[PDB]
């Protein structure tokens, strides 16, 4: 079934391989198994899951909110591609260094960075402008996932570094990222919302904590996982990283908008210290509208 | 040189091929000549310019602002990587379907994109805020790499289908940068700075637009151009979409920056047709800052 050589014979006691002159790639590393029946019977099971969040969160959001549609349209091609070509090349990049490359994970990754950060910076929906620390959150991002897949596409010292730049990006993301919850946090009204936004926070750093976890793990790193087993890791968190966290998003959103059609936009002046930060804070009372100097 | 399999016996009258069985991979599509000494000549000519003009800039910039010095900076990384290593996996990836794809210049690209799209949205360096419309730029232009990257790994019917859905994220770019630009002019003071901003769109229209067309004529598409050919177009329109523009993009902010430090920041309320647009129009009179519904 692979488009790559898959017949040879081993000739002077395995000294030399002989291949048909048919004009196909050979190597013997890309046909390392991709790891137990087990294995690839919970990934199976896992992407069908999948695949059955992604469409009944698309239908739900059927009846602003582009991020979370998005992110499942992104999600249901992507299954579709998984179901007819998984490890068909360049959904597996194999190269000339003998790595398998899943350009699918990192191709998505790229595709709805920007959704899910740009999302980020706008967790109530209320919002029509980005800050200064929104594009430094996309440009840290992006950076990351270029060194990468950089990273995963090298070997030896050459991938230690991409994947050390690859952190060095990720940390300023991380920290970045940490501040905006905490606005996000003090902005909304003081109920279900904060409860909300408390899960989404929860959600995010574990979810997108792993994957550089699952990097190290996986044949791109130090190959204690198999493919099949990368694949499940990568299910469980894809699942909680887009549908679960948008879903929340979406949530969230619907809470906030609806405390305007109730209370109405009544802004307060909750000035942070966690520094000098500012905040916004909705609030159900109209007579609250003061500056609540709340150093932390 | 290379650290793939180049040595290999053709046997029974070419329709074997036996290699050493050392563990490396092996493919005669990757051993193809990358082009003539003439092409290859003009090529390390264009690069070490390109390393001046990059090392000229970012001394220049030495003397807010961040955007032009990191393009400079990703650059002369660049080119000490093409120095060293510029053929090497994976600055050249070599893939079982026998494909060459350059990950150096698209992995530059991905890293820049947000830095060169958020300077769009900020061509006087006066705003704080970003608005809705940069965020589909940025979402927009990532898809467009993403679908062309994905174009360069395949081959056939698949390489076409991901280049198209690239032109159509690509187009919804243009056609929003485009806007950007209208608002840039009719924003910035009458004199000098409407001259630059107007060098700046064409600079960005012409150079951006050359990148599908150096695919298409490029080994990703219809393999009119060699590699070395490849690299020397991509030179030029290198020094353009990044250096040059840099270099007047900072050039335009002085100018902007001088305009408050003499005038001062006197905006007018230029209502613009090209639609119901609005633009806050800087000017050098202070009785001048009125409503001037231009309809275009
Ligand atoms: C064929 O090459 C193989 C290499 O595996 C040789 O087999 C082994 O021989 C050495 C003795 O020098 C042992 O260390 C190994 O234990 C042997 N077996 C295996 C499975 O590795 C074999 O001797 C070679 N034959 C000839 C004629 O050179
Ligand atoms: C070895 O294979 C080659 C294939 O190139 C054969 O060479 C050619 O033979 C055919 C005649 O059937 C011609 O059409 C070509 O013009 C020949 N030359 C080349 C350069 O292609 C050759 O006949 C084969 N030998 C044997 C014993 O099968
Ligand atoms: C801020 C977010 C918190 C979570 C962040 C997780 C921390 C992971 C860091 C580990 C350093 C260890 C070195 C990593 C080097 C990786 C490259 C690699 O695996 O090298 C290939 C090997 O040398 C050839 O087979
Ligand atoms: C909006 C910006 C304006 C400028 C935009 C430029 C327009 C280029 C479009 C061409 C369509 C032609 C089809 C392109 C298909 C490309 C894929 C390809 O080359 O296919 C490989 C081939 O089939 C196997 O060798
Ligand atoms: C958790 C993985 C999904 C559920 C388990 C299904 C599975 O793969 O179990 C097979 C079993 O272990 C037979 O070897
Ligand atoms: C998101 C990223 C997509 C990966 C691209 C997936 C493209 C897979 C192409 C499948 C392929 O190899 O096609 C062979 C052909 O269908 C049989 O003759
Ligand atoms: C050093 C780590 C790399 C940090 C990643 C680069 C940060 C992006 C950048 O240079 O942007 C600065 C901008 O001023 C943000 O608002
Ligand atoms: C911040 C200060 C400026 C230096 C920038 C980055 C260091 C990484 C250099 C890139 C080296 C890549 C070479 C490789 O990994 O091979
Ligand atoms: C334009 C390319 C850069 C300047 C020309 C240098 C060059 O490559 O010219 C070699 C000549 O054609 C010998 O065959
Ligand atoms: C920006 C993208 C960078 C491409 C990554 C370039 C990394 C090139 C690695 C060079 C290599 O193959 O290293 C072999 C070694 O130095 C000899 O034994
Ligand atoms: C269909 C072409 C694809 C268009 C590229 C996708 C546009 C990005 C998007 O979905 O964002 C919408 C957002 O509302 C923007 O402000
Ligand atoms: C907008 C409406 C929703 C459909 C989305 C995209 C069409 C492209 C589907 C992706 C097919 C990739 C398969 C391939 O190229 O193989
Ligand atoms: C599809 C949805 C999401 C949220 C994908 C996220 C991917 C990452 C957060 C990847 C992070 C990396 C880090 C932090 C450092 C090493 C390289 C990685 C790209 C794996
Ligand atoms: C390094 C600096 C720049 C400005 C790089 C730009 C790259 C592009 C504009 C690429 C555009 C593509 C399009 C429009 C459609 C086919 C796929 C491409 C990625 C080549």
């Amino acid at each position: 079934r692979m488009l790559f050589q898959t017949s040879y014979t081993l000739e002077n006691n395995g000294s030399v391989i002989c291949i048909p002159n048919n004009g196909q790639c050979f190597c013997l590393a890309w046909l390392k198994s991709n790891g137990t029946n087990a294995e690839k019977l919970a990934a199976n099971i896992l992407q069908w899951i999948t695949f059955a969040l992604s469409a009944l969160c698309l239908m739900f959001y059927g009846y602003c909110g582009w991020e979370e549609i998005y992110v499942a349209t992104i999600e249901m091609i992507k299954f579709i591609i998984e179901y007819f070509h998984e490890f068909d090349e360049p959904a597996v990049i194999y190269s000339s260094n003998g790595n398998k490359t899943v350009w699918l994970r990192y191709a998505e990754w790229l595709l709805t960075c920007p959704v899910i950060l740009i999302h980020l910076s706008n967790l109530t929906g209320l919002a029509n402008d980005y800050n200064k620390r929104t594009m430094g959150l996309l440009v840290s991002d992006i950076g990351t996932i270029v060194w990468g897949t950089t990273a995963a596409l090298s070997k030896g010292y050459v991938r230690v570094i991409f994947f050390l730049m690859g952190l060095c990006y990720g940390i300023y993301t991380f920290f970045n990222a940490a501040k905006v919850y905490i606005e996000a946090y003090h902005t909304v009204p003081k109920g279900r919302c904060r409860q909300v936004v408390t899960g989404m926070a929860w959600l995010f750093f574990v979810s997108w904590g792993m994957f550089p976890i699952l990097f190290i793990l996986g044949p791109e790193g130090f190959g204690v996982l198999s493919v099949y087993g990368s694949t499940v890791g990568h299910t469980i968190i894809d699942l909680m990283s887009k549908n679960c966290w948008g879903l929340l998003g979406h949530y969230l959103r619907v809470l906030i908008h609806e405390h305007i059609l109730i209370h109405g936009d009544i802004r307060k002046t909750t000035k942070l210290n966690i520094t000098e930060i500012e905040v916004e804070t909705l609030v159900e009372d109209e007579a609250e509208a003061g500056a609540v100097s709340s150093e932390d």
